[PDB]
């Protein structure tokens, strides 16, 4: 299926699973080995949700060669700095039973240890540990201050990224200096759902056959951002992947991209950063 190429030439695939949210062991384990056997290739996890363990499980329960499988994780705030780094990722690694992970990320900025933090990516990446390095919930200026001090540029930002939160300035920003942007959201689990809840979604939506969700993770796709939706529903699960038998019109397409409000719904990089120490 559909992949976006890093600025080192790996290729990501456009559609994963996230399993934030997901509870540790069963929960996840069977999330993600469902996501497999759906064909989902792209798992995407973070220490601080505390469910390595079980993405591991998953993904070696589903029989498929770990070379054929993208694993993302990220290193929590608490764990910044160079060391501290460090030491987080191999704690990462022994929890996935991996011996290798395909794309590590600052988890949040912050204000202070990023630049650090980023060092020891860098290493990591030389040390052939990743395949790929990036950063997450990183705003442009963050972004314009770590290219100051580094080897290696960010080769994604993972951000919150939505039909009424649209991020152009961050993704023109990303487009400029070779980044991918993956999307995540404040949807899957349950949340408010306005998101979803409007009338452009929902007669495109009714138009195809298909659900809102579908809808927004084919616009995600044709906009060529990184999609990682989260579920713990085998059925939902397999709702998000079955997003590769249409096409949106170009109109549908501006349609969508009229719902922007620059409405913020999670948290903001600038004033967030639970953990820091
Ligand atoms: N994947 C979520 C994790 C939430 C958290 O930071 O605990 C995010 O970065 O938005």
């Amino acid at each position: 299926y559909n992949c976006v190429t890093l600025h080192n030439s790996v290729r990501m695939p456009q559609l994963g699973l996230g399993v934030w949210r997901a509870q540790d062991g069963a929960e996840t384990a069977n999330a993600v080995r469902w996501a497999i056997e759906a064909g989902y290739r792209h798992i995407d996890t973070a220490y601080i949700y505390s469910n390595e363990r079980g993405v591991g499980q998953g993904i070696r329960e589903s029989g498929v060669p770990r070379e054929e499988v993208w694993v993302t994780t990220k290193v929590w705030n608490s764990d910044q700095g160079y060391e501290k780094t460090l030491a987080a990722f191999e704690r990462s690694r022994e929890l996935l039973g991996l011996e290798y992970i395909d794309l590590y990320l600052i988890h949040w900025p912050g204000k202070k240890k990023f630049v650090d933090t980023w060092k020891a990516l860098e290493k990591l990446y030389e040390e052939k540990k990743v395949r790929a390095i990036g950063v997450s919930n990183f705003e442009p200026h963050h972004l314009t201050e770590l290219f100051k001090s580094c080897k290696i540029r960010p080769m994604v930002n993972q951000v919150e990224l939505h039909p009424l939160f649209q991020q152009r300035t961050l993704r023109e920003f990303c487009k400029q200096h070779n980044i991918a942007i993956t999307a995540w959201s404040p949807l899957g689990s349950g949340e408010e759902a306005g998101i979803l809840k409007n009338h452009v979604l929902g007669e495109i939506a009714k138009k195809h056959n298909k659900s809102p969700a579908q809808v927004v993770i084919r616009w995600d796709i044709q906009h060529g951002i990184v999609t990682i939706p989260k579920s713990t529903n085998k059925g939902r699960i397999q709702e998000n992947f079955n997003v590769w038998d249409f096409k949106l019109t170009e109109e549908e397409m501006r349609q969508i991209d009229e719902l922007n409000e620059d409405k913020r719904i999670g948290a903001d990089p600038d004033n967030f950063f639970p953990g820091g120490e």
